[PDB]
Order: C-alpha cells, then structure tokens, then sequence
C-alpha cells in the first residue's frame, strides 16, 4: 500500500520491520558485462546472493534496501529471482551513479528529462517489469559536485517532489560532498528527513556527521566491515559516541555488502557483521534494545513514510 | 582468409573492395539502454540501418568497417541481423571508447588484463559468438590523454603486437590527442602503418594532419556531413589539398554516420543545422564528384577507398 517491493505487493511502512538500509545483491559495470560476458558467472552470483540474504534473514532481517542503480548494474530480474528463492522484502531503487560525467546519451538533455527516467521507474516500473522503484540513489565522490553530478542531484529532487520517494546518497566522507548533496536537495525543496547521506561512517569526524544530522537528514554509518575506509572498532566508537550524544534518531547502519559483486582491506566484511560485532558492542556499552529498534526499524519506517 | 567478417567467412584483404572505413550501424550507452529500455525502438534501428547499408551498396560499397565498441553499444547480434538482411561485408572491432575514466571494473587492473579482453574478441569471438574482431578501437577527446585513456592506448598496442590487427582511433582534431596516440603506440612497437588516426577531417589545419601522415599513419577524413565539426566545403578543400601535396596513400574517407544514435544533442533531429546532408552516402553525392571534377582521377579514388583499406588490413 505504499513501499514497492521486488516480486511482492507493496507494503505500508509499518510492515518494513528490521531493515538493512544499504546492501547490494550484485554490482557490475553495465558496459563491461554487455561487452565481455565471459568475465561473469551468473550461477555463482545467484548462489552467493541467496546465501548471504538467507543468513541475514536468520538474524531477523525482514527488509533489504538495495541501491544498485544505473552505473552499478541494476538488474530487476536477478533481484526477482533472489526474492523468489529467499522470501526477503527487497526495495529496489532508481537513479544514476556517476562520479564525473553522465553517459553521452544525456548530452544536451535537461534535468527534467533525467527526472522523467526516475519517475518512470517509480510510477511505471523498472526495466520493463511492474516492479517499481522505492527511492532514488545519487552519488558524488573525490571529484566533488561536478556539473553532471549536480544535474543528477536536481533530478533526484524533482522525482522526490513528484513521487514522495526518499533519496539515498553515496558520498566521500572526507570532502564535503555529503553536506553539499543535502544542501542542493534541501534548496530544491526536498524534506531533509527524506534524505540519507551515505558513507559518513567512513570518518570519525563527529562534528561533520552531526552537522548533517542536525540539518535534518539520516546519516549513513553504512560500510561496516570495509576497514580500508575505516576499521570496525573506530566505526563502533563513532556510532556509540553519536548514540550517547542523542543522535539515534538519525542513525542508519548497514554494511554496503556486495553479496557476489581481502584479508587486509575487509577481513570480516559481510551482510551479518553488525549482528556479530556492532550490536553486541553497543549492548555491552549500555545501549538498550529500544535504541537498536529505533535505528533498524523506526528510522527506515520514517524514511519511507 | 585474413579479415574476419560478421556473419560470413573471412576474406583476404585483397578482396575487401570499395570500403567505408568508419561508419556505425547503431550506437548507444550500454548503461542507459540496460536501465531504460523504453527509450529505444529496436525495429526502427534495424530498419534504418538496413536502409542505409542497402543505399551504400547501391553506390558500390562492398565493405563497411564499424568501430562501435565498449562505450558505444557494440552488439554483434544486431550486426549479424543487418548482415543477413543486406549481404554487406561488415568488419567489427574490439576496444574501449572512453574520454576520462574506465568503468569501475578496471580499478586495480593492469594494462595486460585490458589487452586480454581485446585479444579475447580477436581470437575467440565477440559476446559469446564466433564473429571475431578485426581491429582495435580506442579514443581520446577534449579531456586529453588521461591516465585511463593511456592505459587503453597501451592495451591496444599489446593487442596489435600479438594478433596483428590494426588500430583505429577517435581523436579531437584541435588538441594534439591524435599525435599523442600515434606517439604512444609507435613507442610501444606498433607499426605506424597499422594506425588510423581519426577525426582529423574536423580541422583545416593541414600542417597538423600532414605531421601525422609523415610519421607513417593513416589520416581519417572521416566525418563527412558533420558540419558542426567542419562543413563539407572546408573538408573537401582540405582533402583536395592533401591529395595534391601527395598524401593519397595515407587518406581514408568516411562519414562516421550513426544510422541510429541515442544522445539528446542528436545532430540530426529538429537540429539538422549541425549535420544537414549527413548520411552514409554523402561522399557519393558530393565529395567524390567534387574530387573528380578537380583533377583527381579514378586511380586516386581507388587508392583511398580500396588500396588504403587493403594495406591497413594487411
Ligand atoms: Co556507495
Ligand atoms: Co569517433
Ligand atoms: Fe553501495
Ligand atoms: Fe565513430
């Protein structure tokens, strides 16, 4: 009745339950895979995604939000297959993931034309299916807010205003891209509480994280396990600090795990690391179950309502 | 047998006949087309491509070389359908068309791993078929020779050295990228005669063009009809001058026609001020008649359109 799900009837936000807000079943570069299909093994990809998702569900995860969009190899049919094999609630999105320029398709195309693509996926369905997009994903990274990155951001704001679906972002935690995304969306009329600024858990700069939260958006502590960006124990210290300072109303936690899509870079990276390490860490440091529920149930409910 | 053809037995290069060295049956952004198929009408693309190819064949064209590769929507199965509807000799390629950065697949991958993809397409076949690639296509434009652009350039060198297929380039005629491409490839051991430096017809700077040709490479006068890069009359004037100064044996001419393109610019849609007479047969309607009435004999026309493509693929 409000949040579309891959391969199922849409649900009211009250039924989302325990959510992993940012996880990927599979990512790839569309052009590479179309051109050199011998590099990929779909059977293996499917088997690893299904296993990872089953494991999450054994810890009580009900819904996964998967922000694989254009540029990351969104495949709605693969997603459907995983949903049939697992029973997971899966929220698919629309959007564009670029760091510099858009594909040449977009040359002399307006922001509204871009937004029309997102709205098509939200109102009509994704890739020829009746599976509808539940959110818009956008990105910026080390190159910053380029001209084309900015067009995409503005297009996301149009789609949100027209359809009410929330916006998930990718940012670089160390160069202000997050704060800029929030600002441009917000200036374009997006409710700050319909934005999740992503990858803030990549830094232990608490003042920058709070800045974005205090402007009204969710803060993505969303790469647990990617030690190369920030080690688990430092993420844990940051999370705990934010909870202790009263920020659990804006915290969202996830792994950004690539289910099929490393001893030094990400030794215990998986879709269940927060059950194995983070949540027990927090509980040992005095965080109650009510806070856990706020982060993994209440916050996603608010984001999608 | 020595040039692979899509949907046909390979041909000796001496049999290639009258050739258009750089034309596209269809181009698109793979990511866009994968994510928003509602934007594209395959029927219309197929009908347009077939119509263009048949009209080129009526003018005597035997062979078309199509440098649509990764980044431009190469689709060997579409190409097969076009061959089967027309009987054209079609040469498909491999390569990577980027202006700035490689797709994220290539993060922390070596130049060799890039080359192996090219070698795969040339020795094994394209996209799971046995249609083999006959050349490598690479690109550089306004952003210049970026690090990833250079990785692709060096990958093409390795592929040529291993398989012997020639290299076609896309360049920006106004920023030296063509000469940079030639430089880096010749440094890596590629024979200059196996390189076509593209889009040099986009300038009337005759001295730049000549510099590349004197270094031993073919020069692509290859966007006839794309008036936004350079109008037909200035292209014709440049082409003629090069032929008079003795450069016939290095000149290749084409239209770079996109029988179907997905960009919004779209150089011919309510916007045919950018490319009014642009089609795959414009050289038969304008350029060849112009050369012929300005002292260029049938021999020189045969050199450009038959002999040079034959050498390039030998
Ligand atoms: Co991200
Ligand atoms: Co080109
Ligand atoms: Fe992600
Ligand atoms: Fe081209």
């Amino acid at each position: 009745m409000r949040i579309p799900l891959v391969g199922k009837d849409s649900i009211e936000s009250k039924d989302i339950g325990f959510t992993l807000i940012h996880e990927h079943l599979r990512v790839f570069s569309e052009a590479v895979r179309q051109q050199w299909p011998h590099l990929y093994n779909e059977d293996e990809e499917f088997r690893n995604a299904v296993n990872e998702v089953k494991r999450a569900m054994q810890f009580g995860v009900k819904t996964i939000v998967d922000p694989t969009v254009m540029g990351l190899g969104r495949d709605i049919r693969f997603m459907e297959k995983v949903v049939k094999a697992t029973g997971i609630n899966l929220v698919a999105g629309t959007g564009i993931y670029i760091y510099i320029d858009l594909p040449f398709y977009f040359l002399n195309r307006s922001i509204d034309e871009i937004a029309d693509l997102f709205i098509h996926d939200i109102k009509e369905g994704i890739q020829g299916t009746l599976n509808k997009a539940g959110f818009v994903k956008i990105a910026a990274d080390e190159p910053g807010i380029t001209k084309d990155v900015e067009k995409v951001i503005r297009a996301a704001a149009i789609a949100n205003k027209e359809t009410k679906v929330p916006i998930i972002t990718h940012s670089n935690a160390h160069n202000n891209t997050g704060l800029e995304q929030q600002r441009i969306l917000t200036e374009e009329g997006v409710d700050p509480g319909k934005i999740l600024i992503g990858h803030l858990g990549d830094t232990d700069n608490i003042d920058y994280i709070k800045k974005i939260a205090d402007k009204g958006s969710f803060i993505g502590l969303d790469r647990y396990g990617l030690d190369l960006f920030l080690p688990v124990d430092k993420r844990n210290e940051t999370t705990l600090r934010l909870i202790k300072d009263g920020y659990s109303d804006k915290i969202m936690i996830s792994h950004d795990y690539l289910c099929t899509f490393k001893p030094k870079l990400a030794p215990r990276w998986s879709i269940t690391l927060i059950f194995e390490d983070t949540i027990p860490f927090l509980k040992r440091n005095g965080v109650n179950e009510e806070v856990i529920a706020t982060i993994f149930k209440e916050n996603p409910k608010k984001f999608f309502s």
